[PDB]
RNA sequence: ACAUAA
C-alpha cells in the first residue's frame, strides 16, 4: 500500500487483496470512495489487425445506495456518464501501450464504495494506471490523473462533489513521466486563456506526485512483464524497400493541391494496389498484414515530411489558414431554429427544438435506462449516419464515440445558453458530410441554430482541431520539430499526432478535447496549439457573424406556446378520465403536454400553435 | 431543381446541396415538409450470395413530428410506424434492381421537417427513387409513388393529415415506366371492388407524372451509372445443360400429386444433390454459387411451364380451387376466445384476450407517443414461431415479416371492429404451420376467435393469396400470357411472380397487400386479380360461417369483468397507501387494476371474476 | 391421448394434431392450463465442437403481457421466471441427449391456455419429455417431473397456486426410468432433513406414473428414431493410444498437492500440447477436434481413478474435507453492510443496500410491474464478471447463468430475512475470484453481510457444493461404487458426475439445486449426498459465527433515514410544482425520494443522512 | 441487422 499527498487531498493504492486472478488489479481509495480496477489480456494473438482495447467503467449504483429503480431493480444498459468516463480512461491508457500489442485487452473498473463526496471517475483512472503497472502487460510507464478546479479564484486538485458545483473549470489532466501530457479533458465556463493554460500546468505538477507513488509501489511489489508471442510491426527491410517504390507517387499526390477528399484516397488507394502486388512477389514469405502496415507506414512518412520540411499541406494551405467556411440559417420553416455549416467538405446540419420542461426528466426513476436531468434544461444529439462518408452502418442506437462527440460539443454551447429559459433546449446535430471535426463544427453550427431560433444566448461559440506532425529522435523519443496545423483534415487527423480540439466565444475556452496519440507530448507544444486555436477562432466567428451575429428578437410565429386552462371541479373527472386516461390520451395524438398545476388549473404545452389549436377544441367539448 | 404538379399537390424534388459524398441523394419537399434520402452501395461484391438491401427510414419526432424521439434511440430503438414505412420503400423499389446486383446497398431516409399536414413516407418513397435515379447505381427506371384517399366520394391524391382522418381508404401505389405498378398496399373501410380499381388507376395515372419530373432531373444532371464489376447470373451454357440433366426428373415431381410440402421439397433436393454434383464434371470452374443458381433457374422454368402450358397446379388443383380449409373454435375453456383455422398445411392458431382500456397506454409520455394508441382499443399480435416449418430461430423479438403481417392482419380486421367496446381487443394469431399464407389465414382465423369471443363484429372477413405466372418476352420484355392462381402454395410463391394477399367481407374490401417480384405489371392483371379473389373470398366465408355465422350472444362467463368500489376520505390514504403503494402491491398479487375515478370511486378491472373475488377481500380487509 | 393419475390430479397428453411440421411436438394439460412444446433438431452437424440445446420457455400473456414496445426491448422482454423456468427444463433433458449429439436442438414451450389454478412450468417439462419421445431425435427414456408441497404436514403432488402459497416445500424432481433422478431443485422454509428425504422419495415415485403412461404413447403411436449422420466421439484405438501416452504426466499432476488452479491447469496444458503433437502424426486422418476430445476423455478418466482408488483430491484434501474458509465483515463505511467471503480460492464480496419500500418493488408502468414483486421486499443480485477466471468478456446485461445463481443464493436466505423489514433489502454478490460454488459463497457472504447490516435474519445460512464420481461399467450401465466429494474444486465439478448445491441453516435445509450431468442416480446418492453436506454445513456455519455471530444491535449511522414532512395545502402547489415537476427534480440530482402518504404529509425517503440535508434545504427554502 | 418455399 502506498499513500500519496495530492494537497490536501490523500489518494490511497493497494493491490493483492482482491480480484488476485486478473493479470493486474488495484484499488484507489480516496476519502471512502474505493474503486478496484482490474486488467486482463490474453496472450493469443487477436485475428484483429490492430489492437483491440476494451475500458469498461460502471457505475453500480448499490456502491451509493440508488441501483434499483426499474421494474426489474437492475441496471439495463450502460448510462452517458459511464460511457464517457470510460472514454476517458480509454484515453489516458491507450498510447501507452507498445506499438504491435494485438491481443485482446479488457479494463473493467469495479465501484466498491461511493461516499458521495470524492468522485470516482478520476480515481479508476488512476486505478488502471496501477492495474497495468503491476501486471504483466507490456505497458510504458505510470499515468497519473488529477482533475483541476478554480473556486474562487484559485487552484483545487481533485475537488469534491461540493467544490465541483462552484467551479468555473472542470480539467481533467492525465500525464506520464517526465511531465508529458497523455490526456486533456476540460470544461470551463468562458475562462480566460491564461487561467485556462496555468490549470494545465498545476494538474501537470500533481500528476508526477502520483507517478511517483505508483512507482515506489511497482517497485515495492516485483513486477515481471510478459513476452509477447511477437510484436505486429512491419520488418524495417521491407519498409524500407516499400519507400524505394511508393515514394515519389505518394510524394506527387500530396503535393497535388487540386485533390478533395475522394480523389485523393483514390491516387493513394490507386499506388497501393500497385505497390502491394510487388511487395508480395519480393517477399512471399510475408504477413499479408504486414505488406498492409509497411504500405501505411510508408504513406505515413511520406505525407508527414512535406508538412515538416515544406511547410504546405497537401491541400495548398499554410500552417496556420482555415479551410473555406459557409454558413447559413433558417434553413426550413417549420424547424423552430436551424442552420446549414459548412467547414471545408464538412457538413453540418443543427435543428433546434424547443420541449416542455417535463420532458427533461428522464431519469432512474421514470424510466429503465435514461438517468439524470442536465442542469441548464438543454442537450445537445449528435448523429454520423453511415452515408456522411459513403459507408453503409448499422443505424440503431448510438456509438461510443456519437456519444462523446455530442458531450463534447454539448458542453462547447453550455456555458453561453441561457438560465430559466421557459422550454427545453434540443440541439440536433447531423453530419451529413465529413473530412476533418464535425464535432466542432457541431458547436459552430450549434450556436447559429441557436441565434436563428432565437434563444438569447450571451455570445457567439466556435470550435476548431488543431492537429501536430512531430519529428521525434528515433532511439530518444523526445520531440526535435514540430508543426500545429490549423482546422486539419481527416488525413492529418490520421496521419498526425493528436487531435486538439478547442471551443469557446471570442473572449474565453469552453471546452477542450486533445486526443494525444502519441505517449505524451510537452506542456510547451500544449499552450502553443491553444494560443493557435485562439487565432482561427477569431477568424470562425468572424465568418459566422456574418450570417447572424444576434439572436433573434424572439422565437419564430410557429414555435411552441405554453398557457393554461381552467376546468371545474365538476369536470375534473371527465377531463382527466379513468386514472389520468383521457389526458394521456389526448397529449398522445395531438401532441400536446397537459401539466396540473392546482386544483382548477392545467398547463397545457404545445409544440405548435396548430396542436394547440387541434387541444382547444378536444377540451372544450369535454368540457360540455 | 423539379417541381411536379399532382392536382392541387405540388411535388418539390431537388439534388446537390445536402450529402454530397453520398452515392446519390435528394430532397423531396412538399408543402413544409422535406425528406432527404441517400442512397449507398458498394463497389465490392458481398459473400451473400443474393441482393443485401436494407432501407432505414427514421424520424426524429412522433405524433406528426411534433414530440421529439430521436434522443431516445440508443435505448428505444426504432418503433413500428418506422419499420412498416422502411418495408413499403423496400418494396417500391427493390423489384427493379438488375439480376445478379450482390452489392450491399443502403437507403436512408432524413426527416429534415415535417409540418404536421403533408405524410414524409410518401416522398420517402419518391425521394429513394431519385436518390437511386441520380447515382451511379445500377437501378432500372424511376419509380413514382402516390397516396390515394377517397373523401366524401372524391379522389384525392397525397391527402394531408387532416383528409385521411376522414377517408375510407388509405392506399399507396408505386408506379414505374408506361404505367406498370410496382407496389400496393391499402387498407379500406370495407368499400366496393369497384370504387377500389377505380382509385388503383387514378394512383397510376399520378405516378407517371411523377416519373416524367424525375427523368427531367435525370437528364439535366447527366447521370452516369457504373459498370458493376460482375453480375452473378448464371452463365446461359451452364443452365442450358442443368436443363438437359433435370427437367424430366423436375417434371416428374412437380406433376405427383400425392407430395406434400416435405415431401415434394425433398423430391427436389434429391435431384439437387444429384444434379449439382454432375455439373461440376462438366464445368470444375465454375462459381459454386453458380452451380446452384443455375439449377434453382432450371427447376423455377420447369415448375412455371407446367402451369402456363397445362393449367394444372403442382398438387394437382386448377387455377381457381382452395386448398381445403377446416375451421374450429372454442378449443381451450379459459381463453377468451380463440380460434384454430387450417388451410392446407397452413395452422394458425388464434387468441383473444380481453384487457382494460387503460392497458393502451405506457403511462409514460414519449415511449406512449411512439407506438401510438390504437383508433378502437383493437391490435393484432402476429408470430411466425420457427418450429413452423421445422426450424431454429431466435424466439426474442419480432422481425419485420412478423410486423409486417400483423399490421396487414389488423388492417384486415379492423373495418368490421365495433366501436365504444368496453375493453381493449387484443388477437393473437400464431403460426403453428406454414406453407402459404398465413397471413391471411390469421385474418381469417381472427375473425373466427372474435366472433367466438362474444365481440359484435360487423362481419366475417376472410384473406387470400393470388400469384401470378408469366410468360414474357426475353429482350422486348411484354408478358405474353399469364396465368393467376388462387390460394397459392409456398412453392408458388417461391417460383412465382406476385403475391396479391386482399382481404375482405362478403360485400367489400379491408385490405391488400401486392408484393410483386417482377419490375411491374399491368394494371389489367391487377384488376383482375382482384375479382378472381373476390370469388376465392365468397367460398372461403362460407366454409367459415358453417363452423360460426354470427358471434356468440355474450363473452363467456369466465371473462373481465369491470367493478366500482367506494372507498370513503378518510380510509383513502390506508386503502391507496403510502404513494399507491397498496394499490401497486394488489395489482401484482392478483392482477386486477385500480384506477380511481373521482374523490370516492375506485374502477376495479380484474381479468377473471375469481380474481376479481380474491381482490374484492382485499379491499373490504384493507377498509 | 394418454391420461395419467397422480393421486387427485389428471395428466393429459396428447400429440398429432397442432405443429405437425416440428420434428416433435405435444400437449400436456393439467385441469384448464395447456402447453405445447415442440423439438426440432437438424440433420446437419453444427460447426460447435459440443451440444447446441437451447431450451424457450415462453409466457404468452401474463393477464394480458401484450409485446415490448420495439425490438431492443423485445430481446429484454424474457421475464425472470421465464428464463428459470428454461433452465429446470433444460437440466432435466440435457443429461439424457447421447454423447456426440453435437446437432443443434431447439425446444420451445408455448403456453396455449392458463387457468391460473394449475401450474405451467411442470406441464411443460413433461411436454419437453413428450415431444422429444415422439420425435425421430435420438434421446435416452422418457423423464417425468412432479412437484411436491408440503402442506400442514401432507406431501402433495402438483400443488395448485393456492397451495403452494401455503407450503414449506417447493420441490422439483425429475425422473428417469427405474427411479433414477435427473434434476432436482427445491426451495424449503428452513426445513428437516428428514422431511426433505421423504418428499424426494414420493417424488421419484409419481415420476415413474408419469413414465409409464408417456412409454404406453410412444408404443401404441410407433415412434422412428433418425440415424444420426455422425455422433462424435474419439475411437477407441485413439483414447487407448492417448492413454499410453500421457497417463504418467498426468498421474503425477493429480497427485502434486502443491498446485493451484493455475498452476494445475498450466501443467495439464503443457502435456496437452505435448501430447496432440505425437496425435496427429500418429493419426494424421484424424479429425482435429477427435485429437482435443481423446486427451480431454484420457485426462478425465485419469483424474476420476484417483479419487476411487486413493480417497483422496488433487489438492490433497480427503473426501469430507472443506477448503479455507475466511470471512470479513464492514470494510468500506459508506456501505450499509459488507461482506468478503473466501472459501479456498474462491472470493465472493456481497454488498448490503437498503432503499425504501416504493423504490424497491414498484416501478412507474403497472403492466411490465408484473413478475417483478418480491415478498419480502428481498432480493438479489448475483454478478460474475470476466476477470474473475482473468477471461475478457461483454459486461452488458446477466446471462442465464448470473440470473440462475442469483436466484439461488436468494432461495437459501429467503426463510431467515424478517417480515415487515422497514426497508427494502437488495444484496448484491461480485465474484471477485472464481475456483468453485461462488453461488453458495454468495449464499454465506449474503448471510454475514446481511447481520453486519444490522438486518435481525433468524438465522446464519451456509452452502455447499458436493461433488460425485461414479465408476460404471459399459456393459451393464449401473454403478459400482462412487465417492460424494465435499466442497468440490472447479475442476472436480468439470470431470465429475454432479454439482450439488444445497444451503440451510443449522437446523433445516432452505434451498436445493442438483446439476447432474449422468443419465440418472439412485436416491441412495442423492440422500447421502443430503447427509455429507449437513456435515460440512455445520462446520462452515462454526467458522462464519466466529467472524460474526448475532446481527448488529442497529444499522449503521450513516444508513438510510425515513421520517415525514408536512406540507400545507397551501404551499402543496408550490412545493410539488406542475405535474410533481418540483418533487421528480429533487429526486434527480440528490437520491432522495418524496412519496406523498396523506393530504398533508409527505414521507421523505433519504438514502444517506447527508442526502437528506440537502433535501431539507431544498423544501427549506421551497417552503419559504 | 436486411431479403428469404412465409
Amino acid at each position: 500500500a502506498v499513500a500519496v499527498d495530492l494537497g490536501n487531498r490523500k489518494l490511497e493504492i493497494s493491490s493483492g487483496k482482491l480480484a488476485r486472478f486478473a493479470d493486474g488489479s488495484a484499488v484507489v481509495q480516496s476519502g471512502d470512495t474505493a474503486v478496484m480496477v482490474t486488467a486482463v489480456s490474453k496472450t493469443k494473438p487477436s485475428p484483429s489487425q490492430f489492437m483491440p482495447l476494451v475500458v469498461d467503467y460502471r457505475q453500480k449504483a448499490a456502491a451509493a445506495g440508488r441501483i434499483p429503480t426499474n421494474y426489474l431493480r437492475r441496471e439495463i444498459g450502460t448510462s452517458d456518464k459511464e460511457i464517457l468516463t470510460s472514454r476517458i480512461i480509454d484515453r489516458s491508457i491507450r498510447p501507452l501501450f507498445p506499438a504491435g500489442y494485438f491481443y485482446d485487452t479488457q479494463v473493467l473498473c469495479n465501484l466498491l464504495a461511493v461516499d458521495g463526496v470524492n468522485e470516482p471517475d478520476v480515481l479508476a483512472i488512476n486505478g488502471a494506471s496501477v492495474a497495468l503497472s503491476l501486471s504483466d502487460i507490456p505497458w510504458n510507464g505510470p499515468v497519473g490523473a488529477v482533475r483541476i478546479g478554480i473556486i474562487d479564484g484559485e487552484y483545487v486538485v481533485n475537488p469534491t462533489r461540493k467544490e465541483m458545483s462552484s467551479s468555473t473549470l472542470n480539467l481533467v489532466v492525465a500525464g506520464a513521466p517526465k511531465s508529458q501530457i497523455v490526456m486533456l479533458e476540460a470544461s470551463a465556463e468562458n475562462i480566460l486563456q491564461q487561467d485556462f493554460c496555468h490549470a494545465i500546468k498545476v494538474g501537470v505538477k500533481y500528476t508526477q506526485q502520483i507517478i511517483q507513488g505508483i512507482q515506489q509501489l511497482v517497485k515495492e511489489t516485483g513486477v515481471t512483464k510478459r513476452t509477447p508471442q511477437k510484436l505486429f510491426t512491419p520488418s524495417p527491410e521491407i519498409v524500407k524497400y516499400t519507400h524505394k517504390l511508393a515514394m515519389e507517387r505518394l510524394y506527387a499526390v500530396f503535393t497535388d493541391y487540386e485533390h478533395d477528399k475522394v480523389s485523393r484516397d483514390e491516387a493513394v488507394n490507386k499506388i497501393r494496389l500497385d505497390t502491394e502486388e510487388q511487395l508480395k512477389e519480393k517477399f512471399p514469405e510475408a504477413d499479408p498484414y504486414e505488406i498492409i502496415e509497411s504500405f501505411n507506414v510508408v504513406a505515413k512518412e511520406v505525407f508527414r515530411s512535406i508538412v515538416l520540411n515544406e511547410y504546405k499541406r497537401c491541400d495548398g494551405r499554410d500552417l496556420t489558414s482555415l479551410r473555406n467556411v459557409s454558413c447559413e440559417v433558417d434553413m426550413f420553416k417549420t424547424l423552430h431554429g436551424s442552420a446549414l455549416f459548412q467547414r471545408g467538405q464538412t457538413q453540418v446540419l443543427c435543428t433546434v427544438t424547443f420541449d416542455s420542461l417535463e420532458s427533461g426528466i428522464k431519469s432512474d426513476q421514470v424510466i429503465t435506462a435514461i438517468n439524470g436531468i442536465k442542469d441548464k434544461n438543454f442537450m445537445l444529439h449528435y448523429e454520423f449516419p453511415p452515408y456522411a462518408t459513403n459507408e453503409i452502418g448499422k443505424v440503431t442506437g448510438l456509438n461510443r464515440r456519437e456519444l462523446g462527440h455530442g458531450a463534447l460539443a454539448e458542453k462547447a454551447l453550455y456555458p453561453v445558453i441561457p438560465r430559466d429559459f421557459p422550454f427545453t433546449i434540443r440541439v440536433t446535430s447531423e453530419v451529413l458530410e465529413s473530412n476533418g471535426s464535425s464535432s466542432m463544427a457541431s458547436a459552430c453550427g450549434g450556436s447559429l441554430a441557436l441565434m436563428d431560433s432565437g434563444v438569447p444566448i450571451s455570445s457567439a461559440v466556435a470550435g476548431v482541431a488543431i492537429g501536430l506532425v512531430t519529428k521525434t529522435d528515433p532511439e530518444k523519443g523526445e520531440i526535435e520539430d514540430y508543426r500545429l496545423l490549423t482546422d486539419i483534415l481527416g488525413i492529418e487527423d490520421y496521419n498526425g499526432d493528436m487531435d486538439f480540439k478547442i471551443a469557446g466565444t471570442n473572449k474565453g475556452i469552453t471546452a477542450l478535447q486533445a486526443d494525444i496519440k502519441l505517449p505524451g507530448i510537452p506542456i510547451k507544444i500544449v499552450m502553443e496549439a491553444i494560443q493557435q486555436a485562439s487565432v482561427a477562432k477569431k477568424e470562425i466567428l468572424q465568418i459566422m457573424n456574418k450570417t447572424i451575429s444576434k439572436p433573434r428578437a424572439s422565437r419564430k410565429e410557429n414555435g411552441p406556446v405554453v398557457e393554461t386552462v381552467q376546468v371545474p371541479l365538476s369536470k375534473r373527472a371527465k377531463f382527466v378520465g379513468p386514472g389520468g386516461y383521457n389526458l394521456k390520451k389526448l397529449q398522445a395524438e395531438t401532441g400536446v403536454t397537459i401539466s396540473q398545476v392546482d386544483e382548477e388549473t392545467f398547463s397545457v404545452f404545445a409544440p405548435t400553435p396548430s396542436a394547440m389549436h387541434e387541444a382547444r377544441d378536444f377540451i372544450t367539448e369535454i368540457c360540455k
